[PDB]
């Protein structure tokens, strides 16, 4: 062992590290395989229909199946496709997982006056075009030459930046945040229970809530002359 | 109140609006469930799995025992998750709809000697470990320092922290990109000479390398160690 | 201009309103009907019993 | 003197890279009987072009 049984675990890890993602990459396909065709066989069998008859077999060739039997072409499109979805969502796992980051840019530029520095304004910003939004802080003002703005603060990402467009964009979801604030503000011990009640009762609950959606339009008629 | 009856008229006509809508957004997990269903439909007709063989609906199999009959809470959540997955895919459309828009910043760092315009050095001189994403540089170093730095410049791929400047994470990657180019632009007669080919014998090729594939990791550990 | 728009439109859209209106009405007999084809269903169909013989239907 | 000028028209046409006879000979088995059933009705369109260059 010792220094042989290093050098050849680096070859070994590498050797692992490349099968793992290979094997990733084809269980992708074979895992999606799996949810989906259980979305279909949710009640239902996984016999492939692409298995014709000039393929015999009389059912070696029935589950999320091709190889070359047949219809194998359209198999390689499913293939494709769920290879492309799982890219897509990989590379959103990863964009979150590094949006949190700590120490993402999320740079703002908002209209507000708080204050936090050394001996500042006195001079501040007296910009009367634009309206009161703020263009990249090199210098905002048209003629700001002690200008500083604010920093990015240590909290998630640009998301604060879009809340700030959105906030713009809606006010009655603006209120509604601190609904899903105090809602969130429950303990651990309340998303369980509330997936426990929408498990099960929940299809009862769409159930109920089609006779309504009828009578939806008339529900809105109340706050249209509100 | 002939005006008024316009109110009315406008306010009726908002209403029967929002239920198309809504009539558009329900089709829409729908159509995504069509969709899908001719993905698996490329070798399967029509089919809903929970339908029982003692049912009215028999012959009628696709949603036609998705709630109403037979499989209803596994079906109903499948079309649920469709939903949701549908709603993710358009958020994720908004956010890169969004990108190039206005107030979007990168607000990226980078070693040099560059400036937009007339910029007095003064000796800048104070440097920290990792130069790339250093302090926010409101002149926040052990002096002032007579710092001026980075806005918001005017460019695509504001996300170029990652793209070139996080680049430096895979050195190899920046250097795969070079033979990345190095593949690309040959002749134009290339790209479809490549997909009539992989097209042609692809599937006999794919099968050629499929133990080639799993006898591979063997090699090129070896290589290495060497 | 010569585009009447107004009055023209606004009986136009009022009709196209009160048929919607009469289309709910009677979705709302047709809603509870299924309604109660939700009490009867979980296992029930829904055919016409008195509608058996007594009808060249 | 007209085939001449032509041939240079071949000349680059052939000129292309190895990996080109291969596709169009793919396209001449797929399409070959399909072209020509496709153009048989442009033999009477052919006519009609003749005659519009005719006067040109």
């Amino acid at each position: 062992m010792e220094n042989i049984t290093s050098g050849f675990l680096g070859p070994l890890l590498v050797l692992q590290a490349g099968f793992f993602l290979l094997t990733r990459i084809l269980t992708i396909p074979q895992s999606l395989d799996s949810w989906w065709t259980s979305l279909n066989f949710l009640g239902g069998t996984t016999v492939c229909l692409g298995q014709n008859s000039q393929s015999p077999i009389s059912n070696h060739s029935p589950t999320s199946c091709p190889p070359t039997c047949p219809g194998y072409r359209w198999m390689c499109l499913r293939r494709f496709i769920i290879f492309l979805f799982i890219l897509l969502l990989c590379l959103i796992f990863l964009l979150v997982l590094l949006d949190y980051q700590g120490m993402l840019p999320v740079c703002p530029l908002i209209p507000g006056s708080s204050t936090t520095s050394t001996g500042p304004c006195r001079t501040c910003t007296t910009p009367a075009q634009g309206t009161s939004m703020y263009p990249s802080c090199c210098c905002t003002k048209p003629s700001d030459g002690n200008c500083t703005c604010i920093p990015i603060p240590s909290s998630w990402a640009f998301g604060k930046f879009l809340w700030e467009w959105a906030s713009a964009r809606f006010s009655w979801l603006s209120l509604l945040v601190p609904f899903v604030q105090w809602f969130v503000g429950l303990s651990p011990t309340v998303w369980l229970s509330v997936i426990w009640m929408m498990w099960y009762w929940g299809p009862s609950l769409y159930s109920i809530l089609s006779p309504f959606l009828p009578l939806l339009p008339i529900f809105f008629c109340l706050w249209v002359y509100i």
